[PDB]
């Protein structure tokens, strides 16, 4: 009866939800999915093919399109499910009183390893994938700021740096890995690992747990350097045509049965702390999907760069060229 534009990443919405939003809403949704930040950005400043009313980037990209006047503001009021948000993912500086962002789903990059063909405890750090030895088997995500922050972490600089130095290092020691690389995938990064065509290699914590489910020795390992962890924020675009559907989309996603329902699903975790006690015991307790106090004090958040956004982003494509 009302139509509706969203754009989000590739495995978060699983087969049977958008449905679901419709028996009960009678609006109906448009979908479309995008694999990168990058992809969305240059997209949403183009094309109509991608999506209006819903999109989802990761909190390092919000305050640059805020800036852009890409993202208008979220009326919460109209939010009734919001009160169901964890409260330490809501005080972040990047939009401190969540008028531009909603927290959605969170989750982590880490070293995923093909347990019956290469033994988990022989990989322990990002440094490792470095080794002469993983020769043509590695499996990156297609991502700019995950893989130089595992660059970045192997040499002891933040994996949110704004130094161009360090940026530079990175890149020198990213150019040494080009042989071990494989793929690039950020569709879905457990498949090639399924396909057996990779080792070992990057790993998104989620897609992880669905080639689990489906009987693939995929072991999760948590490197010694870090664990690259990030969230998924939804954002309304400015020139949304229908930005109250948009925000029945949200307090949807929202309800806790629903975001109940897909975490068990698609494994990456909620930030989402009623559906949380709802979660089974199996999944709720998956230390690679709700890692422990010490993990996360380990590893680092992905943070917005500014300005340096566009050396890690020419340096990725330099890579991907070379």
């Amino acid at each position: 009866n009302n139509t509706l534009y969203f754009y989000n990443w590739t495995e978060y919405v699983p087969p049977g939800l958008l449905e679901q939003f419709t028996k009960e809403t009678g609006i109906k949704v448009i979908y479309s999915t995008y694999e990168s930040n990058e992809t969305m950005y240059a997209k949403l400043k183009t094309y109509k093919d991608g999506a209006y009313d819903l999109v989802v980037p990761s909190t390092y990209y919000v305050d640059k399109m805020r800036k852009e006047g890409m993202i208008q503001k979220i009326d919460k009021s109209k939010l009734t499910n919001f009160s169901n948000l964890d409260p330490d993912m809501l005080n972040k500086p990047f939009d401190p009183n969540n008028d531009y962002s909603i927290p959605y789903i969170w989750g982590a990059t880490a070293i995923g390893v093909n347990g019956d063909a290469v033994d988990p405890k022989s990989v322990t750090s990002w440094a490792d994938l470095w080794k002469p030895e993983y020769k043509g088997s590695l499996l990156l995500t297609d991502d700019a700021r995950e893989v130089f922050q595992m660059a970045l972490r192997k040499l002891g600089y933040s994996g949110n740096t704004t130094d161009p130095k360090e940026i530079e290092a990175a890149y020198n020691e990213l150019k040494k890995l080009m042989p071990n690389v494989a793929a690039f995938n950020s569709d879905n990064p457990a498949n090639p690992y399924m396909e057996g065509e990779v080792n070992l290699g990057m790993i998104w914590n989620g897609s992880a747990f669905v080639a689990r489910q489906a009987g693939t020795p995929i072991d999760v390992v948590w490197p010694k350097e870090g664990g690259i962890f990030w969230m998924d924020s939804l954002a309304i675009p400015a020139n949304a045509k229908n930005k109250e559907g948009a925000l029945k989309l949200i307090n949807f996603l929202l309800r806790p049965d629903v975001a109940k329902q897909v975490a068990e699903t698609i494994g990456y975790p909620t930030p989402n702390l009623a559906a949380r006690k709802l979660l089974s015991p199996e999944v709720a307790n998956d230390k690679t999907l709700y890692p422990d106090a010490e993990t996360i004090k380990n590893g680092e958040w992905q943070n917005d760069v500014g300005a340096a956004s566009s050396i890690y982003e020419e340096y990725y494509q330099k890579l991907k060229a070379g």
